[PDB]
C-alpha cells in the first residue's frame, strides 16, 4: 500500500510524543516561571537611532551570549557579552544585531551597557560574496570566543528582496577597550557566506519558489546557525528544512509511519485524520529539521551533514537550534510555536522548549521527559510577562542550566519596551529535566 516506514537515518520528532504533552504540560516541572510584573525594566542602555534619524527607545528581541567553544559564558576582557536582535517597531520589518556588554561583577540590568551596531549598513557590500548585497534583515546566530581571543560572530542573512533568502554567514568582530570600563565595536572582518541550502539535505529558497510557496503558505527556513565543537571538528547547528532526499515535504510525509511513531491504530487513526481534515496541507508541507554542518578553519563550508532531528509533519518552524554537551551525553533543544503545529490538544497559545538527549553528536536523539517537552509558555501576546526564544545556557559547575529569553513587555504603562526577560534555573538529569522552583533571576542573567 501507500503506507510505509522510512527514518532515513535520522532521528525525529513523532506526532505520538506530541499529542502527549497537552496532558503531560500543566505541571511547575515544565512550566515557565511566572515574572513578577512590578520589577521588570526596559533595557536601560537600548538606545538607537531610527530610520528617520532621531534617537528612540529600542526594542530588543533574540538574544545570545559570547560562549566558550563548549557553550559556557566566555569572559573578554571581564567583561559578558550579549548579542541581540534590535530595532523600531515603526519600521516594523528591520532586525538589526546589537552587542550588549557587562562587567563580570555587575548584576542588574542597568548594568547592560550598549555597543551599538555589529555592523554598519555599508558592511554588507564591502566583501566580494554571492550573497551580503542582497541583505534586508539580520537574524539570529551564535557567538564563538576563539583560541585566538576573537570574536566571532554567526548570524542569519535574511534577503526579503530574494523571496525571504536566508544565508547563514560569519564575520569577526574586532573590539577595542578606549577607557577601562567601555568596549567599542571597532568594525567586522572575514565577513562572508558559508551555507544556503543543497537541494538534496537542506530545502533552498528556489524549491520554496518553484512547489508555489508564496500561496500555499510554505515556511522556508535556514538560520539560527549555533557554534558546538566536538573532537577537535568545528560545526554550526542551525534552523532548516528536509531536501528531496531525507524526507522531502508533501503528501506522501503523511503514510510515512517514522513521523508517526506509537503503534498502527495510531498511525491509521492519526493519518485518517491528517488526510480528511483543513490540517492537511499544513502537515504535509511541515518538513522541519534541525541540520548540522562541519566547518573549515577559516570557517568555510567543510562537509554537508544529515539533519540531527526533524519535525516531518508536526511542524514546519523548530526554532532557535541549541546544543551542548553534558554528563557525556549531547543535549539538543528547539523552541516550537503550538500555531505551526498540526497536533491535537495543543493550541495558538501554547510555545514550547523541546529537548533531546544523545550518546553522541550525529547519534539517536531521545526525547527527554519521554515526549520531548521541557518548557511550555502558554501566557497571551498581550501579557507583560509574555517570553519567547528560550535559550538553555551551560554552566561550568552543577546540573543546572541558565534559561535565558525575550520579555515582549508590550503593557499599557512605562516600561513598554521588548527587554531582556528574568532568567531561571532547569536541571538536568540523564533524560529528565525539571524547572528549579523559585530561583527567578536578574533580567538577562548569563551565570550563576
Ligand atoms: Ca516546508
Amino acid at each position: 500500500s501507500k503506507d510505509f516506514n522510512n527514518s532515513y537515518g535520522i532521528s525525529h520528532i513523532t506526532r505520538d510524543n506530541m499529542v502527549k504533552i497537552p496532558q503531560q504540560q500543566n505541571s511547575d516541572q515544565f512550566k515557565v516561571p511566572a515574572f513578577d510584573e512590578s520589577t521588570i525594566k526596559n533595557i536601560a542602555s537600548a538606545k538607537g537611532k531610527n530610520a528617520s534619524g532621531n534617537t528612540i527607545d529600542l526594542d530588543v528581541w533574540d538574544s545570545w551570549p559570547l560562549q566558550n567553544a563548549d557553550g559556557t559564558v566566555a569572559t573578554y576582557h571581564g567583561y559578558q557579552i550579549v548579542f541581540a536582535l534590535a530595532g523600531d517597531p515603526k519600521d516594523s520589518n528591520d532586525t538589526s544585531v546589537y552587542l550588549f556588554y557587562k562587567k563580570a561583577g555587575d548584576k542588574s540590568i542597568d548594568s547592560w551597557k550598549n555597543a551599538g551596531r555589529v555592523f554598519k549598513d555599508s558592511d554588507k557590500f564591502v566583501p566580494n560574496d554571492p550573497h551580503l548585497k542582497n541583505q534586508t534583515q539580520e537574524w539570529s546566530g551564535s557567538g564563538t570566543l576563539t583560541k585566538d581571543g576573537k570574536v566571532r560572530l554567526f548570524y542569519t542573512d535574511y534577503s526579503g528582496k530574494q523571496y525571504g533568502k536566508q544565508t547563514l554567514t560569519t564575520a569577526q568582530v574586532n573590539m577595542s577597550q578606549p577607557n577601562d570600563n567601555t568596549l567599542k565595536v571597532d568594525g567586522v572582518e572575514d565577513y562572508k557566506s558559508i551555507f544556503d541550502g543543497d537541494g538534496k539535505i537542506y530545502q533552498t529558497v528556489q524549491q520554496f519558489i518553484d512547489e508555489g510557496g508564496a500561496d500555499t503558505g510554505d515556511n522556508h527556513t535556514l538560520r539560527d546557525p549555533h557554534y558546538i565543537e566536538d573532537n577537535g571538528h568545528k560545526y554550526l547547528v542551525f534552523e532548516a528544512n528536509t531536501g528531496t532526499e531525507d524526507g522531502y515535504q508533501g503528501e506522501d510525509s503523511l503514510y510515512n509511519r517514522a513521523y508517526y511513531g506509537g503503534n498502527n491504530p495510531f498511525f491509521q487513526s492519526e493519518k485518517k485524520k491528517l488526510l480528511e481534515g483543513s490540517n492537511k496541507e499544513k502537515a504535509s508541507l511541515a518538513n522541519g529539521a534541525l541540520g548540522i554542518i562541519e566547518l573549515n578553519d577559516d570557517y568555510t563550508l567543510k562537509k554537508v551533514m544529515k539533519p540531527l532531528i526533524t519535525s516531518n509533519t508536526v511542524t514546519d518552524e523548530i526554532e532557535r537550534a541549541n546544543i551542548f554537551k553534558k554528563d557525556g551525553k549531547w543535549y539538543l533543544f528547539t523552541d516550537s510555536r503550538g500555531s505551526k503545529m498540526t497536533i491535537d490538544g495543543i493550541g495558538q497559545d501554547d510555545v514550547y522548549m523541546l529537548g533531546y538527549v544523545s550518546n553522541t553528536l550525529t547519534g539517536k536523539y531521545k526525547p527527554l521527559n519521554d515526549t520531548g517537552l521541557v518548557l511550555h509558555m502558554d501566557l497571551d501576546p498581550n501579557d507583560k510577562t509574555f517570553t519567547y526564544s528560550h535559550f538553555a545556557v551551560p554552566q561550568t559547575k552543577g546540573d543546572n542550566v541558565v534559561i535565558t529569553s525575550y520579555m515582549t513587555n508590550r503593557g499599557f504603562y512605562e516600561d513598554n519596551h521588548s527587554t531582556f526577560a528574568p532568567s531561571f534555573l532547569v536541571n538536568i538529569d540523564g533524560s529528565k529535566t525539571s524547572v528549579v522552583k523559585d530561583r527567578v533571576l536578574e533580567q538577562g542573567q548569563l551565570t550563576v
